[PDB]
């Protein structure tokens, strides 16, 4: 069905987080597969299993584990989804993209995002870090969308603008951030396109993929974003990038989740470290 | 769920219809987005609020005032939907091509759809008039589609063709008209895509719209043309190019329904003369 | 909603099949639009009619006979679907694909699958027969997939790949039995596009679908291969080509069913022959 959750819902979830926790963070952090240790870094930290917040989903796929986690990263109090819904286990995406409005009603005002993602620009590397500078919502182009159904003006407007979905001044200082670290990589940068899933895309597929223009593929994010843009949070964020998605037929190979977690742990503390230090850079 | 309408439903609707107007249009207009004036030439008008009308849906976008509207349009009996469904607003397809079905039940030979859109194909300029030649049905792509579910053979076969969707004699009428009305600017045409909605496109999802070939990009029209072929009845139209998407990232803009809606009003007068005059040449 | 049935279902049914015939085929065959003549080649056959099969789907679209036939094909046990089910129609693609399972419980190791479906290739002819060498799923793009919800791990995993969907050795075996054949016509190859449907495509539409890199469309299949290959069946199977696809707007001509059903005639003797052999090659 279309939305099911009314304006109270998210109230609801928002109050009873505000009454069980101090800490009052103005950035939101979504954790995709094999990025879970970013909580790590966090002091003062309080978590909350998803079941035990009324109304909110649950995480079922591995490397999620489900909880919702309030602490101060490099000196900025900050709540982190330690996993994430997506389509693909059964949920529509106003169940997937619950969390977004809650953390606005919470008083958030950034949200990063962040996810483990296919290489489809040849020139990416697995280990990469790529910043998502657009996106292309295929499930969007057939109404599949998380603000589907009547539109709630108490959280946006009804035709809401995506064109400048992720921040310009954010990717900007990820830019300089990147430098100040050292890396001898260059930092990624392009369009994410988000699919369905839960099975890995065939060759014929990804070459159309990255024919439409896209640089990474995954099956999450997008809807978060959209959301996100709706009720005004500025959005920014990035794909590790996990696996090069194989663009010849029968060229010795096959994507697997266990490639993508494994991936996730080389690169962890690369990111963890960035996103720590992009903590500073976020405004107010 | 699939099409929950029985036949019955739309005959009960077409009745009553019959018996609360003396009127008998061969031709029904679909008036989109900012195009409600059309009614306003209408002579001898009878309106039905779409909340009397027994099965009809509700027009909740803004600019979409939900009547129905019979009249005389330059001597032709029309029956006019001053506003129309949309996919994004939590309608199924069944329920956004009700209509369409009934006014074949009312004994419509013609359906003539309008819509504003942004333009894709570089060389149109916002007040573009654009014929619509052919369509790029997206959500039909995932099995979105009006005819999803057992096929009613009292209105049209199992697997209707579409490559003739749009009438080759009354786009060719169309253009005539235009010379006669002495239009300094040249009447477009082109190929529509329909995408779910409500969000506005993102660059990259425009770069691969125009790639795909399509000239227009809006969220309505198609499912109301394929349930029209189906049923028999004979379809043009057009869009109005209500602004030009951006093409290129930060490129300072963002599409808004405000300028949407704004700039049906300057090319209001334009498309409602040309419509009216059109009627002269519909056939019967 | 998501799948439905329980593994119990599933089981439930394939218990019910072998309890009421002798038969333990290992090769299953599933016949598209006017292809429901291969089950005439089978002896020993015991016919059993979906609406018979506790938990089975029906077949409403016409040349799709409904009929699970067991029988010996050129000396091999085979399990053939005499006529398939289809989004179109309504079902939703874990019901279209209850099938598949059910087979893999029955202790069937191989599935061939075969469709009716317009030429996009230039180069392909009515009657072309195209050996599926991978597809292009437009529906899971959006994340309608017959593996969306919770997964069931006793039939496969989370995230199965489908780079490798039709196996390699097969389709080698497949060319050197159209050799044996000695047919005039080379044995034609490549992608398989599904997309939802009953509509026909429109000019633009195939303009789209070729340009993706597609070489055949169909509204089948696809859900199939992606439930065999995630519970680790053998896939491989073709097209029939039986109509080339109107890529000129005007050019005149439109899709119908008739001739597909038509077309299945005249190569039905031809894919009959080719798959009777092909039994022999097909390993264990």
């Amino acid at each position: 069905m279309a939305n099911g959750y009314t304006y109270e819902d998210y109230q609801d979830t928002a109050k009873w987080l505000l009454s069980h926790t101090e800490q009052r963070p103005q950035v939101a952090v979504i954790c995709g597969s094999g990025l879970g240790g970013l909580v790590n870094k966090l002091t003062q930290a309080q978590t909350f299993d998803y079941s035990e917040i009324p109304n909110f989903p649950e995480s079922t796929v591995p490397g999620h584990a489900g909880r919702l986690v309030f602490g101060i990263l490099n000196g900025r109090a900050c709540v982190m989804m330690q996993g994430r819904f997506h389509m693909y286990e059964g949920y529509p995406f106003w169940k997937v993209t619950f969390p977004v409005r809650v953390f606005r009603l919470l008083g958030v005002e950034t949200l990063v995002v962040t996810n483990a993602a296919g290489g489809l620009n040849p020139n990416f590397e697995v280990g990469d870090i790529m910043l998502i500078r657009d996106h292309i919502n295929l499930p969007g182009f057939s109404g599949e969308n998380p603000l589907r159904g009547p539109n709630e003006e108490r959280f946006g407007v009804r035709f809401p603008a995506m064109s400048d979905a992720y921040d310009r001044d954010m990717r900007q200082k990820a830019h300089s951030t990147w430098k100040q670290m050292g890396e001898q990589r260059e930092l990624q940068e392009g369009t994410y396109v988000m699919l369905g899933g839960p099975n890995f895309e065939t060759v014929a597929e990804c070459r159309l993929l990255r024919n439409l223009g896209a640089d990474a593929v995954g099956m999450s994010t997008v809807p978060e974003v959209i959301v996100a843009r709706h009720c005004g949070l500025r959005v920014f964020g990035f794909s590790l990038i996990t696996n090069k998605v194989i663009m010849d037929t029968e060229s010795q190979g096959k994507a697997n989740h266990e490639e993508v977690l494994e991936a996730g742990k080389q690169a962890a503390q690369k990111l963890e470290q960035f996103v720590s230090l992009l903590m500073a850079s976020i405004p107010v």
